[PDB]
């Protein structure tokens, strides 16, 4: 079983590469993935860029050059909902866009053409990663994650992203292009972030410490599902 | 061919006419887009179907600059006009693409750039100076500059305004240029956008293009044959 993993947080995807034995580098389109087993599992680790064109060439890179049976897909996000908590985990049950829009053709806004409306995650991945994080003594809440190329987290920005979402539980600029890719590869994902922030609350958290501290746990979580999907 | 010309289109309409031209045609399906392959009057060409959108031509781009290697990039298709003296089927030509919907901002970058990436995609001079030619000898009406590009089918009202407002120099919108140019930024594969025009991106953009998808698409293509013959020699 080969495991791909895609971060969007530095410090764990460097905890990661210097964990991964018998480590390989393959350096190409801006782009960086290694390779070699993680616990003894095979895994192919890339870092995401930012916004929905860098994470989907990056992901496209990653199955073209890995072939990974399944995508683990981790980061951080701002949280829509006012019940969540800062370090929560969200874990997607589906992704959708927030910025694309052909409704002038009645499509659903955010839906594009020859997509569906929302990219679903996998069922068994999605419980595989949900129990994996109650594991560590962390919240898992499932739900909808929407993305964007306009990064978001004042009040207004936020209370639109709710308007044409009401279930979104989180918002972030690249989950859904991640998922995107793998649903058209017909690749199994799941989506996984931690909730840096919460709409219209200040966190007692820096983003930096906030990072310090999620890309130890989040370091641990991929590590644990990993194990857990491959023994 | 000396060089091996790549071609992207988003929809079927935009790509049929040149993918009936192609002599000892191969087709490639992965990932959700069609690379058809082999030779256009001759030339040697890689011509991929991607799909609607950032994404989407992202994703293919990767695919055709992986599976074929062409030596340089055109992307072609329809285009909503912005600039003036544009009329349905004329031709767009690419100086730059940006984001019209990317917005970094907070973190001090300019409206439309994203991190890792300069503001403004160039399109490369020799290609555009190809185009140019083609459009003189096909004595066409074109304009060169700023395309911009989103997942937004633009249809008047604040996201029209809100795109002349950032991007006053945009002389057309569409919904994948700017991705292509940033894997083929990514990877130094030279990259042009040849468009024509089918709708102005106003009120009754989604009648327009409805209408005028196949002049699009007539137009775009007979200048897209006429720079891979201009460029199959280096
Ligand atoms: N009005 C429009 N908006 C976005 N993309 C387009 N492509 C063709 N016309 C368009």
């Amino acid at each position: 079983m080969k495991i791909g993993i895609i971060g969007a947080m530095e410090e764990e995807v460097t905890l990661l590469r210097d964990k991964i034995d018998n480590r390989q580098t393959i350096t190409l389109g801006g782009c960086e993935i290694y390779t070699g087993q993680l616990n003894g599992t095979e895994v192919a680790l890339l870092k995401s860029g930012i916004g929905k064109v860098a994470a989907a060439l990056g992901a496209t890179l990653l199955l073209e050059h890995c072939k990974p049976d399944v995508i683990i897909n981790t980061g951080s996000a701002g949280g829509l909902a006012s019940t969540l908590k800062v370090g929560d985990i969200v874990v997607s049950d589906e992704t959708r866009y927030h910025d694309a829009d052909v409704t002038a053709f009645g499509y659903e806004y955010g839906q594009l053409p020859g997509c569906p409306a929302g990219f679903k995650a996998d069922d068994k991945l999605i419980a595989a990663a949900e129990s994996c994080i109650r594991e560590l003594n962390l919240n898992a809440v499932r739900g909808l994650i929407v993305s964007g190329d306009a990064f978001i987290n004042g009040s207004v920005g936020l209370a639109k992203i709710r308007h044409n979402f009401p279930d979104a539980v989180a918002v972030e600029m690249e989950a859904t292009a991640i998922a995107h890719v793998c649903h058209n590869f017909n690749v199994p994902f799941v989506v996984v972030r931690a909730i840096s922030d919460v709409a219209d609350q200040q966190s007692h958290l820096s983003f930096d410490e906030f990072l310090a501290v999620a890309a130890k746990q989040s370091t641990l979580m991929v590590e644990t599902l990993v194990q857990k999907l491959a023994h």
